């Protein structure tokens, strides 16, 4: 064995034994159980940040746990190849989307076998291939046929200079990014997932995820925003009909979640596209100028929680249902056309946006609600205004003395008898719209015929295959430019028509990657039953909380839908989610590495520090164990040279260790079996090795904080080096130690771990398993403790190292000499001395 620690040298060579042994390329062998852990692919930028190292380490380490412990772990390789990054460096560079990928993708996986993660790369897609995309394709045209998929018109941000869409991202005070022109709306068709039709499902099925972060639901259930309120129809007075038609004309319709504050209603708002708006200003100026400040505005819900809630009076009235008093009806800018019924009731004593907006207006507060105790006082707002649990209703006539859903339930059942209200469930959850303007995604699968219309592409004619030879120059899409593209034939009637032009929401490909993971060589279609079968759901999932809402509402989504169309037998995609912390490192006034002598890690200020030269400045160990060592998973990270330089020292310790304590004696058989008669510094040894590896185990498969378990090594270690190990078992109580340890640290370093193991053992680390706990080395040696009996040794006792004072109580009392001492007398008191006497009086 050499003296010295080479990372340079050994990891290629573990590299490629890992390789030709095969141990990561896995089958669906029904031998040995499953473990899917799944890592977020990435996008292939050009280069892996620190970042990608933690999570993909995290991921790794996890993985290479389960393999010790004898699991089939599938850890799956991707490129979310699709998206604007490539567009962009398409306009810069004059280059294809696709050759720039390409370029990157195969860099990157040099940078990501060089790290040593035990990874299945023949399991390896690539999002912007047709062979992977065409199944997207096919589902699109397979719930286009159920109505699952539909064609509507849609709002957009039209560039009138850029001549291009515009995402709101990209629109600034009402202008383009990089044309500052004024923005226009324009009304286009465009395609939509019906996800509203699964919300209840979405929903609900989260009570299924017992294993999830608890924030992490709650933010899905939050998007979703599912409320149960009333619907409630305010006729519409004598005097307040002009110039309304249909139902406008007798009735206004509301949504509300509080109708047991119905009684309290002072006034009521509606949208400024609402009829009984445009109606109320067809000879009021005043009234049109608002109309038009609201219809040029933002629906932003940051923009509207922010805004100032501004209202105009029209004139116009309506009838609560309940009390029957005639209430004006106003213009807001707060209500949204769209939402429910565009119109709203105003509570100002019970809600609180209604309650400044009524205090800025003078508009009249009606307390219809008592919390008890407290006082109401109209010109103060108190947080128990709005109380719904320990609220109780007054000035309701029927309805007072009831709670919020005792009122609920009645104030329906009042509605439907007159016929001016019924119970209604809303979500605050719109459509998908899927349709994006861009070039670099995933085709749609549509034909337009003037004669049989939006026409989906037969199964037998995808994938529509996105043309690589393109460079995009920003100005409105070029497949929109190419009629080589686009001019087609109709697949039902043959004669001339037209292929859709947009792409697909580059969501689309990660909400079902999971999946193609499982056999994504299959040709028949999206996933083969059988590997769907064996490897069900992912065991466990790795990525930020960024993506805790869109990503994971997408892909629960997508995994009911090819679950209903009988491609997978799972419920959800995700059994377990993991969200790692940001790496973050110093600014200075660019990448560090390029400066001579704190935020996030980004491409945004290239703050990212290359993971390659710290690789060939400390090798792949160094980087892995760094990143699982400064800081929790969870918790955020900070770049430290300092930091890497502990690391690799401590590799250099294990090594060293390891050397010397071969250069003194050879390898030996690893000490197992009875204890006794060990001595007592090498009985604590053993108890420190198997409290060790429990602690490791549990760090690892329970609260997957590795930093503590590397921690509960280096200890281990350090009573090691205080041991004297040079007798015959010593030697072998050594061997045991270090057999655990390099195990224990393996998925944190594979590289110098599997070097330093064949060194010390002849067998296979990953069948000699994960190290397990000898229960009989953690038991520790009896103690004898003595009895008294007023003060007077009456007998002895032999107790245990972890017996409780009431254990000594117990055993000193049933002492026989304590009995015959007693003369069958109580005590008044029994003093307890632990590891030395117990005394009875
Ligand atoms: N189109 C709309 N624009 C603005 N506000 C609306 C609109 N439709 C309904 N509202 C108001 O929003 C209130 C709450 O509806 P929402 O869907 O946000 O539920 P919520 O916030 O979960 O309910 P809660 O206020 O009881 O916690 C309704 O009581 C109603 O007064
Ligand atoms: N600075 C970082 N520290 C730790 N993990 C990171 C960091 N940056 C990205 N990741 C993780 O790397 C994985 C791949 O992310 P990716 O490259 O797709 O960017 P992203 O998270 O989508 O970024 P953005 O939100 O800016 O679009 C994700 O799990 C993400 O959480
Ligand atoms: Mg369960
Ligand atoms: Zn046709």
């Amino acid at each position: 064995m050499q003296e010295h620690y080479q990372p340079a040298a050994i990891e290629p060579a573990a590299q490629k034994k890992w390789d030709d042994a095969r141990i990561s390329n896995v089958s669906e062998d029904a031998s040995k159980p499953k473990y899917y852990c799944l890592s977020m692919f990435p996008y292939p930028s050009g280069k892996l940040h620190m970042g990608h190292v933690r999570n993909y380490t995290i991921g790794d380490v996890l993985s290479r746990f389960k393999l010790l412990n004898g699991f089939n772990v599938m850890q799956p390789m991707g490129w979310d190849a699709f998206g604007m990054p490539a567009e962009n460096a398409a306009m810069k560079n004059n280059v294809a989307p696709a050759a720039w990928t390409y370029d990157n993708i195969e860099y990157m996986k040099t940078q990501l076998k060089s790290l040593g993660f035990a990874v299945d790369w023949e399991r390896e897609v690539a999002t912007c291939k047709p062979e992977y995309y065409r199944w997207e394709q096919w589902l699109f045209t397979k719930l286009f046929e159920k109505g699952i998929v539909y064609r509507k018109n849609g709002t957009v941000n039209w560039d009138p200079v850029d001549q291009t869409v515009l995402a709101n991202e990209q629109v600034i005070d009402g202008r383009g990014w990089r044309s500052g022109a004024l923005i226009e709306k324009r009304e286009i068709p465009m395609y939509y997932f019906k996800i509203t039709d699964y919300a209840e499902e979405l929903l609900n099925d989260l009570d299924k995820l017992e294993h999830w972060p608890e924030q992490v639901k709650t933010m899905q259930r939050n998007w979703i925003g599912k409320s149960r309120g009333m619907t409630v129809r305010f006729a519409v007075s004598d005097d307040s009909k002009q110039g309304l038609e249909g139902d406008y004309a007798k009735f206004l319709q509301v949504y509300t979640t509080r109708p047991d504050t119905l009684m309290g209603a002072t006034y009521v708002a509606v949208a400024a596209e609402h009829p009984l708006a445009t109606a109320a200003a067809a000879d009021k100026p005043e009234l049109q100028a608002f109309i038009a400040e609201c219809k040029a505005g933002s629906v932003a819900e940051a923009d509207m929680a922010t805004m100032e809630k501004k209202g105009v009076p029209t004139g116009r009235y309506v009838v609560n249902p309940l009390n029957g008093d005639k209430l004006e009806v106003w213009i807001a800018n707060y209500v949204l056309w769209g939402y429910g019924d565009g119109a709203v009731m105003a509570v100002p004593a019970h809600d609180e946006r209604d309650f400044e907006f009524a205090a800025k207006y003078n508009l009249p507060k009606k307390q219809v609600i008592a919390v008890g105790d407290n006082a109401f006082d109209a010109n103060r707002w108190q947080e128990w205004y709005g109380d719904k649990e320990n609220g109780v209703l007054v000035n309701s006539g029927d309805l007072d003395g009831l709670d919020f859903q005792t009122a609920f339930d009645a104030v329906a059942a009042k509605l439907q008898s007159q016929g001016a209200g019924e119970p209604k469930t809303q979500y605050r959850l719109r459509d998908w719209g899927i349709s994006r303007q861009r070039y670099w995604g995933c085709p749609i699968p549509i034909v337009h015929c003037e004669k049989c219309g939006n026409v989906p592409v037969p199964a037998d004619q995808l994938p529509v295959v996105l043309p690589e030879n393109v460079v995009p120059d920003g100005m409105g899409s070029p497949l929109a430019k190419m009629p080589e593209f686009y001019e087609t034939s109709c697949p039902c009637c043959g004669g001339a028509a037209k292929r859709e032009t947009d792409t697909m929401d580059t969501f689309i490909e990660s909400s079902w990657y999971f999946f193609r993971y499982m056999s994504p060589k299959f040709s028949d279609g999206m996933v083969s039953a059988e590997s769907a079968k064996y490897w069900g759901a992912v065991d466990q999932y790795i990525g930020g909380i960024e993506h805790a809402i869109l990503h994971l509402l997408y892909a629960r989504f997508f995994t009911k839908l090819m679950r209903d169309e009988g491609l997978v037998n799972v419920d959800e995609p995700f059994e377990r989610l993991l969200t790692q912390g940001m790496v973050v490192c110093e600014t200075y006034y660019i990448n560090p590495a390029d400066v001579e002598l704190t935020e996030k890690m980004s491409k945004s200020k290239n703050n990212g520090v290359d993971p390659q030269e710290l690789i060939n400045a400390y090798g792949a160990d160094t980087a892995r164990l760094f990143m699982m060592f400064a800081a929790p998973p969870e918790q955020s990270l900070e770049w430290s040279d300092s930091g890497v330089e502990g690391a690799h020292r401590f590799l250099r310790r294990l090594w060293r260790t390891v050397y010397e304590y071969l250069k003194q004696g050879g390898a030996v058989k690893a000490f197992a079996g009875n204890q006794d008669g060990l001595s007592k510094e090498l009985k604590d040894l053993r108890h420190k090795l198997h409290s060790t590896t429990a602690k490791v185990s549990d760090d690892y498969g329970r609260r997957q904080q590795f930093n503590t378990a590397i921690a509960a090594v280096m200890e281990l270690l350090n009573q090691y080096d205080k041991t004297d190990t040079g007798s015959e078992q010593g030697r072998a109580v050594a061997q045991e130690v270090l057999e655990a340890a390099v195990r224990l640290l393996w998925p944190i370093v594979p590289h110098i771990c599997e070097t330093l193991w064949s060194e010390l053992n002849g067998a296979k680390l990953w069948e000699a398993g994960w190290p397990t706990v000898d229960e009989a080395a953690l038991v520790k040696s009896e103690i004898e403790v003595m009895v008294q009996v007023n003060g007077k040794l009456r007998g002895k006792i032999t107790v245990a190292a972890d017996a409780s004072k009431a254990d000594l109580e117990a055993a000193a009392l049933a002492n026989e000499g304590a009995v015959k001492f007693m003369e069958g007398k109580p005590a008044k008191k029994i003093i307890v001395v632990p590891g030395r006497l117990v005394n009875i009086v």
